């Protein structure tokens, strides 16, 4: 197989500076930042992860496997990593997403999300997960959580947390006990743990339900310990207000039993594509005409990641 020859950037703990925190949990602290590389007369916008306070061996393995997956994707619909930093604690850097995760977004701006957006965003995140199935790579936790808003135009896949590289030879990936989300996979990844690119097809037809119910719980009530049998009946997730049956076609889709028959994903960026030309005639939301979405602080340097190559 081809040797993987992305670079992996360390960065000086005096080069950048925790601007106030962001979020906080299992995973650690997320801060946001400026890195001020030396001499360079630039300023990015970043987004850093240190692992609590703590040293779990087990922990700190994981963050670095996440540095390893980033480092190794280069594309407009995915999250791009700057760097890791080598302190007490592992540091991952990332390009700062402003508006945050688009769950939130959706949750926070329903009043003024027009067809237009969500469309795009569905055709965004198809064109992001594309590129991970050329890099061979399954996501393994789509949802409207792991997409970030860099402009409300602008949308990107994140957490690498469970994602795996499949070999040139390899057709799935067999997991191993593990915590998951389990409204979001697959049959087989519930029944089995078989996760593929049809697997991660799945995910997105759940994070397009999210976007239409605009950040809806999947199966809310419903425990998770019995999602399985439901699924094996042949219920699904419910035909969202707004959704011509055009879209929720496209939805059921993602969620048949046998995954080839699911679409790949470069067909749904066709699909969305053709639909955000013209997206009155597929999501029906009133005041949809009359719908419009949106500088910081301090000096003017300020060069976004994605122009800092
Ligand atoms: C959905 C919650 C959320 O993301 N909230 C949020 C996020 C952000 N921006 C931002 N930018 C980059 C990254 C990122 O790539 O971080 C990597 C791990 C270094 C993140 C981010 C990633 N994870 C896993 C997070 C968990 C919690 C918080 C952030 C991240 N986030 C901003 O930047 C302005 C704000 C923000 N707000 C404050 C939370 C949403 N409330 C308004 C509801």
């Amino acid at each position: 197989e081809a040797p993987n020859q992305a670079l992996l950037r360390i960065l000086k703990e005096t080069e950048f500076k925790k601007i106030k925190v962001l979020g906080s949990g299992a995973f650690g602290t997320v801060y946001k930042g400026l890195w001020i590389p030396e001499g360079e007369k630039v300023k990015i916008p970043v987004a850093i992860k240190e692992l609590r306070e703590a040293t779990s061996p087990k922990a700190n393995k994981e963050i670095l496997d996440e540095a390893y997956v980033m480092a190794s994707v280069d594309n407009p619909h995915v999250c791009r990593l700057l760097g890791i930093c080598l302190t007490s604690t592992v540091q991952l850097i990332t390009q700062l997403m402003p508006f945050g995760c688009l769950l939130d977004y959706v949750r926070e701006h329903k009043d003024n999300i027009g067809s237009q957006y969500l469309l795009n965003w569905c055709v965004q995140i198809a064109k992001g997960m594309n590129y991970l199935e050329d890099r061979r790579l399954v996501h393994r936790d789509l949802a409207a959580r792991n997409v970030l808003v860099k402009t409300p135009q602008h949308v990107k896949i994140t957490d690498f947390g469970l994602a795996k590289l499949l070999g040139a030879e390899e057709k799935e990936y067999h997991a191993e006990g593990g915590k998951v989300p389990i409204k979001w996979m697959a049959l087989e990844s519930i029944l089995h743990r078989i996760y593929t690119h049809q697997s991660d097809v799945w995910s997105y037809g759940v994070t397009v339900w999210e976007l239409m119910t605009f950040g809806s719980k999947p199966y809310d009530g419903i425990p998770a310990s019995e999602i399985s049998s439901i699924l094996e009946k042949g219920e699904r997730l419910p035909q969202p207000p707004i959704c011509t049956i055009d879209v929720y076609m496209i939805m059921v889709k993602c969620w048949m039993i046998d995954a080839d028959s699911r679409p790949k994903f470069r067909e749904l960026i066709i699909e969305f594509s053709k639909m955000a030309r013209d997206p009155q005639r597929y999501l029906v939301i009133q005041g949809d005409e009359r719908m419009h979405l949106p500088d910081e602080e301090d000096m003017d340097d300020v060069v976004d990641a994605d122009e800092y190559l």
